[PDB]
Formats: C-alpha cells, sequence, structure tokens
C-alpha cells in the first residue's frame, strides 16, 4: 500500500562468480531473476573433480561475461586492463624499457634519469615502502589501476583526443586508451590524420594509415594488435570472444558438481567454452555447465532452515534473490577511501528513493505484480573485494569498513557470527515480471 523505494537497477549473474548482465526488465522465478535465456547462477565453472570454482579460487571470472543476443550466447573477458597487460607485460624489478629508462611492474616508468637511485627513490615514494627495487604483482596492479586511471583522465582533458574517444564504441576506446598509456597524450595527439579518419569511422582507411606511422615501425606486433583492434571493433588480436549457441546438445555429457557441499548436476557446455575459460585463466583444466530445468536443484532450507522447504536454487550461494538499496550502498561510500559500486556485492534488485538500509525492515514487497518475501541479511565475505574491472582481490575493503560498522546483533549471532550485513535474501511468492521504474510497495 505504501511506497518505499523504486527499482533502479536489476542484475542477472547468469555464471556463477561472473560479470554481471544489467537488465531493464526481468520475470522473476521461484529460483531467481530470467532473461530470456538467462537466467540467474545457471551456468558453472567446474574443476576436474566436479568442484564448482568461484572467486574466491579464481577473482579473475569477474572479468568474464557471458551475454545473450537473440540466437546466439557470447562469452567475452577483454577491458582495457587485460589488453595492457597482454601488451605491457610484468617485471617485479627494475629493468630498462626499450629507451632505456627505469621502469617496473605493467610498464610503469620510474625515471629518465640514468641513476638507479632516482629510479628506486621514485620506487619507494610510490609503493609506501623500501623496496629494494622489487614489488609484488599486487603491487604492481596498484600501480596499473592508477596509471590507465591517469591516462583516461589525461585523454577527457585533452581538446584534441577527447572528441575522438567519445566517438568511439567500448573496444575501440580502449584501443585509443592503450596507444595513450604506451606513448602518451602528446604523441597519440599528434596523429592528426589517423584521428580524423577513426572520428569519421573511415576505419580501413585509419588502418591503413596508422600502419605507416614510426609507432608502427617501433613496435609492429603490438601495434597489429591495437590496429585490428580499431579496423574491427573486436577483441580478435587478444582473448577473442566466443561465440556459442544457446541450445547445448543432449549428448553432452552430464556432471555430478559440488557446490558450497552440495551436490547438483550441470550438463557440460562443451570443449570450446571449457578450453577458452580455461586458457584466460591461465588455470588447471576447468569445465563449462549448465543447469536444466529437469535437473534436482539445491534447497536452500538445508543451508539456512529460515528459508521454505520448497524454495529452490541452481548455482547461486544461498538464496533465489538477493535485495539492495541505493541507500546502504551510499552509506557505505560515504565511509571508504576507494568508493565501491553494486557490483561488488552482487545483488539482484537495487532499490532507490529510500533511507540508509531500509530493506532490513521490509518483510513483503510487492513490485509489479511480484511479491517477495524477506527471509534473512545477506552476510558478506571476500568475494566483495574482488575489483570487478581489474579482477584483482584486495586486501578487505571495503569489508573491513563494513566489519567496523554492520556486524549482527548479539540477540542474532547463530546465523551470522561476525560477518557485516550488507544486503537482504528474498524469495518468490508470487511470480511475475519487474521492471526498472516500478514503484517497490511494501505490504502489510
Ligand atoms: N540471488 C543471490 N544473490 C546473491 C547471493 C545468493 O545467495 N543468491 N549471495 C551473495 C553473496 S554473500 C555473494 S559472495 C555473491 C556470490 O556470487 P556468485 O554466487 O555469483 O559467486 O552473490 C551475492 N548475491
Ligand atoms: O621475471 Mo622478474 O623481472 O622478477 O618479474
Ligand atoms: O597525421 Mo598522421 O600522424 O598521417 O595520423
Ligand atoms: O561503429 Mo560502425 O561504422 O557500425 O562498425
Ligand atoms: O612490443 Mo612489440 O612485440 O616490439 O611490437
Amino acid at each position: 500500500m505504501q511506497q518505499v523505494g523504486t527499482v533502479a537497477q536489476l542484475w542477472i549473474y547468469p555464471v556463477k562468480s561472473c560479470k554481471g548482465v544489467p537488465v531493464s526488465e526481468a520475470e522473476c522465478t521461484a529460483m531467481g531473476l530470467r532473461s530470456g535465456n538467462l537466467r540467474d547462477r545457471f551456468w558453472l565453472v567446474i574443476n576436474q573433480e566436479g568442484n564448482m570454482v568461484t572467486a574466491r579460487q579464481e577473482p579473475r571470472l569477474v572479468l568474464i561475461s557471458l551475454t545473450c543476443d537473440g540466437d546466439t550466447l557470447t562469452l567475452s573477458a577483454m577491458n582495457i586492463f587485460e589488453m595492457l597487460r597482454i601488451d605491457e607485460g610484468l617485471r617485479l624489478k627494475i629493468y630498462k624499457d626499450t629507451e632505456g629508462y627505469y621502469t617496473i611492474g605493467i610498464g610503469h616508468l620510474l625515471t629518465k634519469s640514468p641513476s638507479l637511485n632516482a629510479a628506486k627513490s621514485e620506487l619507494d615514494k610510490a609503493i609506501g615502502r623500501n623496496c629494494n627495487g622489487v614489488i609484488t604483482k599486487d603491487e604492481a596492479e596498484k600501480l596499473f589501476n592508477q596509471d590507465v586511471d591517469a591516462a583516461v583522465r589525461g585523454i577527457l582533458r585533452n581538446a584534441k583526443l577527447k572528441p575522438v574517444y567519445d566517438s568511439l564504441d567500448a573496444v575501440r576506446r580502449c584501443a585509443l586508451i592503450n596507444m595513450v598509456f604506451q606513448m602518451g597524450e602528446t604523441g597519440v595527439a599528434g596523429f592528426t590524420n589517423s584521428l580524423r579518419m577513426l572520428q569519421q569511422k573511415r576505419w580501413d582507411e585509419a588502418a591503413v594509415n596508422l600502419a605507416k606511422s614510426r609507432w608502427y615501425n617501433q613496435t609492429p606486433n603490438r601495434a597489429k594488435r591495437v590496429i585490428t583492434t580499431f579496423r574491427t571493433g573486436t577483441w580478435d588480436a587478444y582473448t577473442k570472444d566466443l561465440l556459442l549457441p544457446i541450445k547445448t546438445p543432449t549428448t553432452n555429457a552430464v556432471h555430478k558438481c559440488r557446490v558450497h557441499g552440495l551436490e547438483i548436476e550441470g550438463r557440460d557446455c562443451g570443449e570450446a567454452a571449457a578450453q577458452w575459460i580455461t586458457s584466460f585463466l591461465k588455470s588447471q583444466p576447468y569445465r563449462l555447465v549448465h543447469f536444466e530445468p529437469h535437473m534436482r536443484p539445491r534447497r536452500p532450507h538445508q543451508i539456512a532452515d529460515l528459508f521454505r522447504p520448497k524454495d529452490q536454487i541452481a548455482y547461486s550461494d544461498t538464496s533465489p534473490f538477493l535485495i539492495l538499496s541505493e541507500a546502504s550502498l551510499a552509506d557505505l561510500n560515504s565511509r571508504l577511501e576507494k568508493k565501491v559500486k553494486a557490483t561488488n556485492f552482487r545483488p539482484n534488485i537495487v532499490i532507490s528513493g529510500c533511507d540508509v538500509y531500509a530493506e532490513d525492515s521490509w518483510d513483503e514487497l510487492l513490485i509489479g505484480d511480484v511479491e517477495l518475501k524477506r527471509v534473512m541479511a545477506c552476510s558478506r565475505c571476500i568475494l566483495t573485494t574482488v575489483d570487478p574491472d581489474t579482477g584483482v582481490m584486495s586486501r578487505k575493503e571495503p569489508l573491513e569498513t563494513l566489519k567496523s560498522y554492520r556486524q549482527c546483533d548479539p540477540s542474532e549471532r547463530k546465523l551470522y557470527g561476525k560477518s557485516p550485513l550488507f544486503g537482504q535474501y528474498f524469495v518468490l511468492e508470487n511470480p511475475g515480471t519487474i521492471k526498472v521504474g516500478d514503484p517497490v510497495y511494501l505490504l502489510g
């Protein structure tokens, strides 16, 4: 009867622990959200023993997206960070770059001075400790995220690069950032003709012209990859996207998998998917499986007895739904140095227009014709610390901050123990469709 908020985002995470898919409408099913063929945690990566592989084991799973376009599923994993990792490589000790300048990490220039002392002083200043010329991969990734951020900041303040950048699609934007990271903003701003052809979408002409530059001559193999990316607008020069059919042949094997200790089947999605995931993670042999509706689902009441005996899920942790408010997220953000997005907490329904943590008090919600019933709070873990853009798991922000102020009340410590509360689990009371913009009504 009374409105307590509005749906602001809906997210489906088709493969467990991988990138969310934002949607404007979704059907609410007893097992979670569905948008056509994409259903929430209906796909799972497993190892050779059949055990789940989650972002706890492989934080780079958050980089992988499974999306659907009509007919075909696409698996894709590339973004600017991964593109530059491939092009810049990784060195944990000070080395000289190809122009003789001291550098470290992922292409991080320390100084143009010939003094190794100046390079070490710059390294200790940048990392904040006495490194003795050596860093950890985590520290290289920290410098790298700062360096990419600085390159995009630079493009957006540059009058010659900004209009090109803004005209480019998301993949070709990454090729322009890649150039700026390598050669700096002034250098890239100098390619007057190639920049013109890019802004005009004359991709073959721009590819031909950029291959005549001095850049190409100095690093032709890297230039050829950035060029292909501008020519095609695809990731064919890097981890190329894999296109699979929506329907998996029923001749493919059904595996007995284990998710959070409980058994569940999944139909193997085929060798191309397995090789693609394994290659990208550089891991032991993994497979991708998909839950089909005739398989026995997992039972949340076996995981937490507050759930009803009839509740069912495929591969999610515990619940068919997680709901979070924008208010709760803006709150945590007013306490954090590095800001986080709803994506860190993996909610399916994000609700705006309410007071902080209002969702903890919402026992029964009507959204459209969908009714949802609150079961319990979502208690948080290290998965919240995996950065969704870089795939790097941090040292516990934002978990530590959550820990400081969002613990469960002693009167309640048997479900949650100590693990901070951020988001609420819900189940379905009536099926239907929900849309971004739907008012949310608190019932009873
Ligand atoms: N639908 C749903 N969303 C959820 C949960 C859940 O059990 N069900 N658990 C949450 C927790 S605590 C975590 S760590 C992440 C795990 O996401 P994954 O299952 O895709 O790895 O989903 C979050 N959102
Ligand atoms: O092989 Mo290195 O230069 O320690 O990363
Ligand atoms: O003007 Mo260039 O430097 O032919 O792109
Ligand atoms: O951005 Mo384009 O001209 O459709 O390939
Ligand atoms: O960075 Mo390369 O392999 O010289 O083109």
